[PDB]
């Protein structure tokens, strides 16, 4: 380990309140969007004493980057700007970020970082699934795993036919994907007859899109490993903001020495005490290129106590606000409903929801598939079918119209899966 | 301009001291750790301290696709798991993908040899770089990538594909140089001209073409198109990747072969005997300076022949004249893509975009070059037939093949994304 990663907390806040006062004046100094952000709230760079003084400055959004595109965000001169990744575009136009070649080498060391707290150990190869190209999924995990002194397999998206021919043959111990993704490898590794149990993987480092702790223990159950949870997003840096350690599985621990993560209200802005589910915000504390002042990350989750290491965590994210579905006056997650599906032993765990209006009345149709097992077994399917629909209804509060399709009958996500097809209008 | 490596201009003697040197190092090291060249060697009846000088090269035996294939998928490494940094492979178009692997300093090495390709491409500090390269286990778009941002430029790790999308930022993020394959490049011309842009006045200023063949011809086709200059990347996966040779903008004479890292020879590929410089013949490789994955007298499949340094001390190759796997023999003549594509491009009124389909009729091998109007021309229908006519007339006179000209709709001919399918042997 690190020795920041076991500092005391005395000593990682002196580090953060040193960093955090750098990181503003570098914005105000050489970020035009922050210089005026900053004036236009009445604030300066002198006005941080303490970490508390943060909750002064002014939020930056989607929209900031948005305004600012392509390249108006930097903060140093086109020439040292070593790279330029983009976000996946989820909610919209991708919005563009650069790194210098310091940002390249802190990035490289935080994914390092976080292989390590996965379990990674000198010898261990990792087969990246996580797609290269302008995402920063799939260039982050690659030269993290190479940082970490391991044997990188740079596969990247697509092909689960081969992917899974590669696994047998090169026998990687670790694989860094989405976990919706690795369901579909999973499957493929089924349907050759293989025991996916058996597989060389020892670890699984998920990220870039929500998946529950009832996920979790299928997946680790199913390809006989440690999953472990890692977190990230383009406009902070990528992946490697946060990640789990795999001694404790309870939620990515944030690297805090590098980015300070706050909660907010998401309504008011107003900043929650530690423990309170809201709106994750964090501030870049050693970033050059593109340093982010209270970026409003829209991702929704909880600050909790450091266990692992020094550094506190967050718990598993619940969903972006944008995942929120209001259906007949009740507000639900997709995670919401994935945990009540992945009770079902008979179901796959892929499902698509698909919200549609009937007269005025919404309705949410559930589509799952049995496992390719438990097809032909009616009585089975019948029983997760209803279960599934009392637990939805009982738990969340939400008639949930279940629609078993033939195996295969769900697109398998090819990435960041679409959860929801919200076709009201 | 960014700086020459000394070494890139210093005297033939010091260079060929340095090769030596190397080379006595990397045929110790395969025969001693390489369990594959231990037997490969002692088979043939040598051993490295046979090498005295370089003209001993070939005394050592070749090595063959089918010597990789036979190792999958790490028979070939020389050093242990833990010093393996990256796993590569081959691209599969002649069959089973071969795989590779490179120590750290493997990796660095590539990254400083690409660099100074980008650099002989003509790059200058402050140049952005769109990479459309494939991104995974292909050496393509990560050699490139390492390579870009080695030289201290501004990566733009793309990829391929999207080719909408990669117009869309070709134009809001104004790149200065592509690193693409000629074939990827056309298609993106294309999508420039059908967004109403013109190509000419792309922020763009250097093309990077390499992974497949493509003429004189269709350099010149390229730049006049796309108001560039165009330069010639070479590599195989089994040596490095990209980044074996690369041409020097000053002089478009061949891509110059970086020997200080990969030892090239020629031969006559039916009999293996070395061919003296300036005779066509197959391509064959030594590794210098590689860790991981030692690679002695490596028989590319390739041809071309070897030219005296230029620009810099170092060889040329000539631009590849195609594989042996590409070379089509039709009614007895041997003909390649490339020569089909030289008499194509005299052709304004029919695009760049081909595609060969060879079929048998009773005793004849028939060759039918699908071919392409321009968007321009597409609704001349005389200009189409004499450029038919024209395309058949200098194919049978100058090549001795008669060929089918079979004129396509636009579009009509699957694009590629990377290295072109020239060739649909259906015989
Ligand atoms: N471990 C994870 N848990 C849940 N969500 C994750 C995790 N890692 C990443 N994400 C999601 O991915 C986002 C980062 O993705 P990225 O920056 O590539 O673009 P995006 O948010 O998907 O698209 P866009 O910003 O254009 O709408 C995070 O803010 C979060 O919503
Ligand atoms: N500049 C170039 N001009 C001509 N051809 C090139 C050039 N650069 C690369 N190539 C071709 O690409 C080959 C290297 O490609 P790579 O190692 O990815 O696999 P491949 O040869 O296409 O596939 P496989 O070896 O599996 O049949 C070269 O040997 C050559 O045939
Ligand atoms: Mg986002
Ligand atoms: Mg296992
Ligand atoms: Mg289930
Ligand atoms: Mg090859
Ligand atoms: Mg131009
Ligand atoms: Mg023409």
């Amino acid at each position: 380990l690190e020795p920041i990663e076991t500092a005391s907390r005395d000593e990682l806040t002196a580090l953060q309140l040193e960093r955090l006062k750098w990181s503003l004046r570098h914005a105000y100094d050489h970020s035009p969007v922050y210089r005026r952000k900053f004036d236009e709230a009445g604030v300066h760079p002198d006005d941080l004493k303490t970490l508390a003084d943060l909750s002064r400055f002014p939020f930056t959004t989607k929209g900031d980057l948005r305004d600012s595109y392509p390249f108006g965000m930097f903060a140093v001169p086109q020439d040292r700007i070593s790279r330029i990744h983009a976000s996946s575009g989820t909610t919209g136009k991708p919005t563009v970020v650069g790194y210098t070649a310091a940002d390249i080498d802190t990035w490289a060391n935080l994914v390092a970082r976080s292989i390590r707290a996965a379990g990674a150990r000198r010898g261990d190869k990792v087969h990246v699934s996580y797609g290269y190209g302008l995402f920063t999924g799939g260039l982050g995990a690659h030269y993290g795993a190479e940082r970490a002194g391991l044997t990188v397999i740079p596969f990247g998206g697509g092909q689960t036919e081969k992917q899974v021919q590669l696994i047998q043959d090169f026998r990687p111990d670790i694989i860094m994907v989405t976990p919706s993704y690795m369901l579909s490898i999973a499957d493929e590794i089924e349907r050759q007859g293989l025991d996916p149990v058996q597989s060389s993987l020892r670890i699984g480092i998920f990220g870039a899109e929500p998946w529950t702790n009832d996920m979790r223990v299928a997946i680790e159950q199913r390809m006989g490993i440690d999953a472990v949870d890692i977190y990230g997003l383009s406009e902070v840096m990528g992946p490697g903001v946060a990640s789990e350690c795999v001694e404790t599985k309870d939620g990515p621990t944030i690297w805090e020495d590098h980015f300070y993560p706050e909660i907010i209200d998401p309504e008011t802005g107003e900043v929650l005490p530690d423990g309170e589910l809201g709106e994750l915000v964090f501030t870049s504390l050693t970033k050059e290129a593109l340093p982010i002042i209270r970026y409003r990350t829209r991702d929704l989750t909880r600050l909790l106590p450091g266990t692992a290491r020094t550094m506190r965590r967050m718990e598993k994210i619940t969903g972006r606000s944008d995942d929120m579905m209001i259906v007949r006056g009740v507000n639900v997650f997709p995670t919401q409903i994935e945990e009540q599906l992945l009770k079902q032993r008979a179901l796959a765990p892929h499902y698509q929801i698909v919200l549609t209006k009937e007269g005025p009345l919404d309705v949410l149709t559930l589509n799952v598939e049995p496992c390719p097992e438990t097809a032909p077994d009616t009585a089975a399917i019948q029983v997760a079918k209803q279960a599934l629909a009392y637990d939805i209804k009982s738990l969340i509060g939400v008639t949930a119209v279940i629609n078993v399709l033939p195996v295969n009958g769900i697109e398998r996500s090819v990435g960041k899966a679409r959860r929801v097809v919200d076709k009201r209008k």
